[PDB]
């Protein structure tokens, strides 16, 4: 459990937060990644909070939750390393953006994967009661698995549920609703330039149908998650009972 145990291959992302690197475990050669965080400029409280958060990541083990492996302390450089599984496919935001650029929609089969495995991510999270559902916090591994990251655990809040927007597990369904709709449409269900305009549209509750390449069945379910009334949204359970969702849409080792 020392930085010396891993070798850095190269950097994937920079912050902000700090830095994310693809690394290799020396004992076996397993490819992982770790988040870098320089805690040198933090008070004692912030550091007790940070330690508080990290103890959480150690608790969740689930095939659709980005897997925590290790936490490494380097008091020399005041650097904290959080080591996790490598998700070779990246985040969903990039996939959506890529989709926007080369003007190519994604396959319904892919949406069904994301819909299925993330609904199971939720179901796990609600049970342990968190993480927030947005493209940036959703990762893909090398095996068509879909994993939820730790974000949440200036910009327009596109995914804000009608009830929040105000003063609930059903609020999460809405957010998931917005995420799949964006995966299909390559754009959020409600767009605007100001939050106030946004708010006005969300209270109206209208949006385009997702593209016609997507089945009425898919459209209907996403549409149901975007229902203005929280109690009309399908629960995690009604989502999974849907005829669209099959075994091969689940995670695989
Ligand atoms: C800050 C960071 O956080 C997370 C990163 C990962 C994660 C990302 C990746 C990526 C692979 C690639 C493709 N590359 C081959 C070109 C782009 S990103 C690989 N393994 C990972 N474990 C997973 C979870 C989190 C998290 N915060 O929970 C993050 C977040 C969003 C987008 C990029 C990053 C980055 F780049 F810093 F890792």
């Amino acid at each position: 459990s020392r930085a010396e145990d891993y070798e850095v291959l190269y950097t994937i992302g920079t912050g902000s937060y700090g830095r994310c690197q693809k690394i290799r475990r020396k004992s076996d050669g397993k490819i992982l990644v770790w988040k870098e965080l320089d805690y040198g400029s933090m008070t004692e409280a912030e550091k007790q909070m940070l330690v508080s958060e990290v103890n959480l990541l150690r608790e969740l083990k689930h095939p659709n939750i980005v897997r925590y492996y290790d936490r490494i302390i380097d008091r020399t450089n005041t650097t904290l390393y959080i080591v996790m599984e490598y998700c070779e496919g990246g985040d969903l935001a990039s996939v959506i953006t890529k989709g926007t650029k080369e003007r190519q929609y994604l396959d319904e089969e892919f949406v069904l994967r994301v819909m299925t495995q993330l609904t199971l991510a939720l179901k796990e999270c609600h049970r342990r009661s968190h993480r927030d559902l947005k493209p940036a916090n959703v990762f893909l591994d090398g095996k068509q698995n879909v994993k939820l990251g730790d974000f949440g655990l200036v910009g327009t809040p596109y995914y804000m549920s009608p009830e929040q927007m105000n003063r609930n597990e059903k609020s999460d369904i809405w957010s998931l609703g917005c995420l799949l709709y964006e995966l299909c449409a390559l754009m959020p269900p409600f767009t605007a330039f100001s939050q106030k305009e946004l708010a006005g549209k969300i209270r109206e509750g209208k949006f385009r149908r997702i593209p016609y390449r997507y089945s009425d069945e898919l459209n209907e379910i996403i549409t149901r998650m975007l229902n203005l009334k929280d109690y009309h949204r399908p629960s995690v359970e009604e989502i999974l009972e849907n005829p669209l969702i099959l075994e091969h849409h689940h995670h695989h080792h």
